[PDB]
């Protein structure tokens, strides 16, 4: 691709829209950039050379465009960049950009939960063989910044958004982990729309590898597969992963537990075999990788109580993988609230019966999230004041866990500065 001479529009002040200006000026490109909110995060980061329009969208600009490069929080159906589609202007996202540009074989991950995990391990099981490894996207570390030509693999966390966008990807080897309801406040067609979306990722595809246990990861119309009892990646009870029959670990030497992290295992170990890693280096990876921040983090454990930040919980399929099974030796208190995106938490009514569990809700969706089951419930505005509320009421043998099936974007900057919040007054309350 040769942006040279070309109008770019970069929709989006964030992570990002900025990510995406330094790469055109980088390539002798000066863009423009807006984005509907009025003071969005990376206003004041942006070079003082690049001309900036907040608080809208600027039609101006985009019917102008030779090029609109939109960041994954802007709908395509918004009215005036489906206006610039209806006249052929061409839109692109930053993993489009990356696509054109990246000259390493790229695996590519999505799903409703666990991508960070199966991205993050197939990363490890590359960096154990001496790949030269570049890890991103929807994970956290724009593509773009990835960028290497010494680089011999890259591993990309893509999202629904980022997919809708993308037109270029040819994986070696790509994956939909699950599909459960999320992102429905972007999908007025509902889950096939949003499933949609995420099938992109097989297009072009060398390999596609899809869960046998979840029948909407298969493309609509020759994938390997994954799953519990089934699949060419399947688990053995002991719990054993097996490849065709064959066992390849014992999962008492992963650090990770969960049957849920078991199957993220297996699917990571299909990319990295599809994409060419040794198997021995791929397996040592496995026993070697401890877990993320905010996915099921005990950030604390003292006077016999747990406390559990799983902010990364932000739909209700990645709650239920932390309720479904869950050991308690006294009461779970559950904190539960934010921005829900029209989900329906339903689903998570099977797991809160019994007498030793209360529930903790605030945020936007609170309300709803308390009408779960309101005899245990206590609703608030905040989590601190969750926090506050619950504290008093916690006795040995009992779990704190956030796990709040909803985005964070209502109250925080980020889904990580709602776990680190959550540990700092844990810490404070529960020592
Ligand atoms: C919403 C989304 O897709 N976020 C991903 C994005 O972060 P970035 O800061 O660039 O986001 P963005 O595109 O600027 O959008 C951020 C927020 O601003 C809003 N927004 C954005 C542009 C605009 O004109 N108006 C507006 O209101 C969006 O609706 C959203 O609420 O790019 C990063 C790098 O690829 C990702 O790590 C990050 O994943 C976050 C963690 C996320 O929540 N992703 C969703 C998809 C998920 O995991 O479910
Ligand atoms: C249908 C089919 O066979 N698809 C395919 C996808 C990826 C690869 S691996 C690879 C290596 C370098 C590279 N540079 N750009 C890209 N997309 N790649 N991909 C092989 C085949
Ligand atoms: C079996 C099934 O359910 N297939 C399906 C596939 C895609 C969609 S998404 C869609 C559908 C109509 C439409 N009209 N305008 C827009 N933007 N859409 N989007 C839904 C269902
Ligand atoms: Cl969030």
């Amino acid at each position: 691709a040769d942006y040279q001479g070309k109008n770019v529009v970069i929709i989006g002040l964030g992570l990002t829209g900025l990510s995406c200006v330094d790469f055109f000026l980088a390539r002798g490109v000066t863009p423009r950039v807006m984005d509907t909110r009025m003071t969005p995060p990376g206003l004041d980061k942006l070079p003082e050379a690049v001309e900036r329009h907040t608080g809208s969208l600027n039609d101006e600009w985009l019917m102008a465009a030779d090029l609109i490069v939109a960041s994954p929080g802007i709908a395509l159906a918004h009215p005036s960049l489906s206006a610039a589609a209806d006249a052929g202007i061409e839109i692109v996202g930053d993993i489009e950009l990356f696509c054109r540009e990246a000259q390493a074989p790229i695996v590519a991950i999505t799903g409703s939960n666990g991508k960070s995990t199966v991205t993050t391990l197939v990363g490890e099981m590359a960096k154990a063989a001496g790949v030269n490894v570049g890890v991103g996207g929807n994970i956290g570390l724009p593509a773009l910044m990835l960028l290497d030509d010494e680089c011999e693999l890259y591993v990309l966390e893509l999202s629904s958004f980022q997919l809708e966008t993308t037109s270029s990807l040819q994986a070696v080897a790509a994956t939909i982990l699950n599909v459960t309801e999320d992102h429905m406040d972007r999908y007025p067609f509902g889950l096939q729309q949003y499933r949609a979306a995420k099938l992109r990722i097989y297009e072009n595809a060398k390999v596609c590898v899809v869960n046998a246990d979840d029948a909407l990861t298969m493309p609509i119309r020759r994938c390997v597969s994954f799953g519990v009892n089934m699949g060419d990646y399947h688990l053995n009870h002991e719990t054993w992963l097996r490849v065709k029959g064959e066992k390849v670990l014992n999962v008492k030497e992963m650090k990770l537990s969960g049957q849920h992290n078991y199957t993220n295992a297996l699917a990571a170990l299909a990319l990295a075999d599809a994409a060419g890693l040794p198997r021995a280096s791929s397996l040592k990876a496995l026993t070697t990788f401890t877990g993320l921040p905010h996915r099921f983090e005990v950030v604390l454990e003292h006077n016999g109580v747990r406390w559990i930040n799983d902010s990364k919980a932000t739909n209700v399929g990645s709650t239920e993988a932390a309720l479904n099974g869950l050991h308690v030796d006294g009461t779970l208190h559950l904190l539960l609230g934010g921005d829900g995106k029209s989900a329906d938490f339903s689903p998570l009514a099977r797991y809160l019966n019994g007498d030793n569990v209360r529930l903790y809700c605030f945020g936007r969706d609170g309300a709803q999230l308390a009408a779960l089951r309101p005899e245990v419930a206590e609703q608030t505005e905040t989590m601190e004041q969750a926090m506050r509320l619950l504290a008093p009421r916690v006795q040995p043998g009992d779990m704190v866990l956030l796990s709040p099936a909803c985005a964070s974007l209502d109250q925080f900057k980020n889904f990580e500065q709602r776990g680190n919040e959550f540990a700092r007054l844990a810490k404070e309350l529960g020592g």
